């Protein structure tokens, strides 16, 4: 089912592409579709099919226009091929998720910049996205600090698109800020630390609605207790919880650099 | 259940507006649902309730930047006044209807022109509307050529619409002239002249594709046995024929100035 | 009652204008008269009055001169109609009292401003009205952080006036503060916590005869012990003490930027 | 057999492609042969094959330097790609035969235009290879208005290489009406109108000997007793008919604008 799985996201990825953005984007369909495609084939056999579907999408990217799309394009090529090489087909299947997610996201992202939606909704899509992207990876069985690093490399690349359509910097800083609120409490709701994660979704949302300074201070109020408790456990503490507190850590950051 | 089609269409009407253009304009569906209301009121008594919403409307208009609407409206003023002193009470809920679809088929093509879609899909919308327009009014009980006239009235704000958002002249009399031939094909159907609605939905669809010169010449051609039928009738035939009559010669004239 | 407690409010507010200014601003009684009039339509059914006195007022404040006003009006009408539609009927009377005060109190803040009483008056005039809105809100049933949300859209409001006036800029922001003290001591009260509204109290009275470094220093040290009390609970608190953490920690950044 | 029959168009076009121009053009007789292929491919299953096979000729078109040539392969491109994925192949194969005849007759026609032939030869060899490529189609199971379309498309391929090679305009001109009455006269045939068709090639005849003045007489003669002869049946026509007479008009406005 597997398999199924990643045509079903790819598909439904396309379809909400083509449904925001219309008729004006096509190519973006295209490249889903086909990213889906590779990605269905690295994990079904084949190691050539692949290589041969993403650079076919590396050169829409580069008719197009998406410069960082095409750059991760290039990334996922090479990996792709030396994970292949190696016989692991699960990494290089998240390689081509990843590149397809962030085809799907910077053409919704633009379309929803063309028409000008208000901030809030790119960051809960993008946020909403990162999250299913990592149940899906959670299934497929990649280890968790290479989906965190997939994830931010999605988000980089919708900050770049972003960038080109003209948003300002800070409104790209609350998009990234709110999508790493949302992971941390992702990771931190599995453990079993339900008030931690309501505390960071009311952040959160206080962040989202141009209350800056009140989402840093409940901000920093929650990490002050989290990490006391981090601190607690002393040379021992579950992985999440050492990733939750990088990811935290630079949502702090973020949100202070606005 | 006049009253209650009325408000299912103003409200079917802004749901649209806001789905395809998001909260970029809510202005828009505000100004649809005014009009419903106000439309609601003139069939359901009253006389200085319609006076106050078209007012307020008209200020909504005025505040947004919407030039053609906004005469549209004060026309709509005065003469609702007008017929509600006569005691006339169907034809001024047809100035607001139509003031309303003036409304939310400016704010529809104007999201459709911010994102880039194709004019084929302008032209089909507005054609469609005018129909559903059409058919209600003809339901309400609104004589035919007030019919007509009200629905050149949209057309000329929603071509003023796409004036004001830079596209180019051509298109916006494409954009016209698929909407006459889908009204005199319309008006053919009824009284059982199918084969030359057939022809002239050929054309329409020949014109959109951008082949204008197989449109006009089978526009001609049909247009020429249609009018030797007319001048077989003499001096007397059914009023559709008349009013179809000069919707052809229009739609004929916009195609040879494109 | 509750219709008859707004009336009671607008009236009251209108005379203490009146009161105050004289004959000079009578366009400001007129604007509470209206606005509580409105209200109380609100509280009484009707969608349509509401809209229109709204309206009305809004053109009143247009020709008298008040820009915040003005704008705050528009943010009335706009989201007046939202709830109003959504059937909600207590908030948008909230806005309405909301706007009412804001009107009122910019009439008594510029007739006090234009006769050179001292700034202590006008502090705490501004932070008394603002208990007595707090304290009919709660009794309509509005949830506690719009309370909080509307009160600082009055004090905004406020503090426009105030700058349009020529007070200079620390004094509005010792009226602000005096305002958020005065917010957080009475919502600190209702829990059972004297002794911590009797020391923010004290905090204020040092900060509006002037001495700033005193009332600083121990502001500080009650947050202090304030904040200690707060994270002795953990991840529970009732939550006013939350909107009151908030309320405090604004009191002390706008205390430190005088 | 149908695939055994693309195969040998493909490779009889090259080998004529050869014999013409020598080792001169070699790489034409490769994108020929490939396109047959990627042809084949298509109607026997596959859809990534016809994907790569396209995009390898459209790098030879790429840097050969032939520049419609290489817009009708990105067309080729997309379009195979969204008529695979709906499922439909002979329509995709229609495209790519279309593409590789249109590669084919480019190379023979800057062959003939660079040793200095008359038109006389360039205009029949056109004629007649679309009238088999037509013969084709037909056979596939194609619908009769693609089929136009895409010979249309061949021919624009065709007078956009001539054009380049200094070609004079008129000549052009005349290759194209001189198709465009080889193709009426074709589908009249089909019909049963032997007349008609022998009187159309006679035009056809004083036309590309330079009797532009006779041709054009005896062309209007012939079709005006054909449009009057499609008059007399009035709302109903064979569909050959209809596409008769458009082509018909075309052939009349080409040659009056010689
Ligand atoms: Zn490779
Ligand atoms: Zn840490
Ligand atoms: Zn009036
Ligand atoms: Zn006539
Ligand atoms: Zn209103
Ligand atoms: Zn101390
Ligand atoms: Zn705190
Ligand atoms: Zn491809
Ligand atoms: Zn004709």
């Amino acid at each position: 089912t597997v398999v199924e799985e990643v045509r079903r996201f790819a598909e439904e990825l396309a379809e909400e592409v083509l449904r925001v953005g219309g008729e004006a984007m096509r190519p973006y369909a295209e490249m889903v579709r086909h990213l889906g495609e590779a990605a269905v084939a690295a994990l079904e056999g084949r190691a050539e099919e692949a290589d041969r579907l993403v650079r076919d999408v590396l050169e829409m990217a580069r008719e197009v226009g998406a410069e960082g799309l095409a750059r991760l394009l290039e990334r996922v090529h090479r990996e792709a091929r030396e994970l292949l090489r190696e016989g692991r087909r699960e990494e290089a299947a998240a390689l081509v998720l990843a590149a397809a997610l962030a085809a799907g996201a910077v053409a919704v992202a633009e379309a929803y910049v063309r028409l000008g939606q208000p901030i809030r909704l790119i960051a809960e899509y993008v946020a909403e996205r990162l999250v299913e992207l990592a149940e899906l990876l959670r299934r497929l069985g990649v280890p968790l600090r290479r989906i965190i690093r997939l994830l931010e490399e999605v988000l980089r690349v919708v900050a770049e698109a972003l960038r080109r359509a003209g948003v300002p910097e800070p409104e790209i800083r609350k998009v990234e800020a709110a999508a790493y609120i949302r992971l941390a409490a992702y990771l931190l709701r599995q453990l079993g630390y339900e008030a931690l994660a309501k505390r960071l979704l009311e952040a959160r949302e206080l962040l989202l609605e141009g209350r800056v300074e009140e989402a840093a201070h409940l901000l920093e109020d929650v990490y002050a207790l989290f990490h006391r408790e981090i601190e607690r456990l002393g040379f021992e503490a579950p992985e999440e919880l050492r990733v939750a507190d990088l990811l935290l850590a630079r949502a702090i950051a973020l949100i202070k650099a606005i």
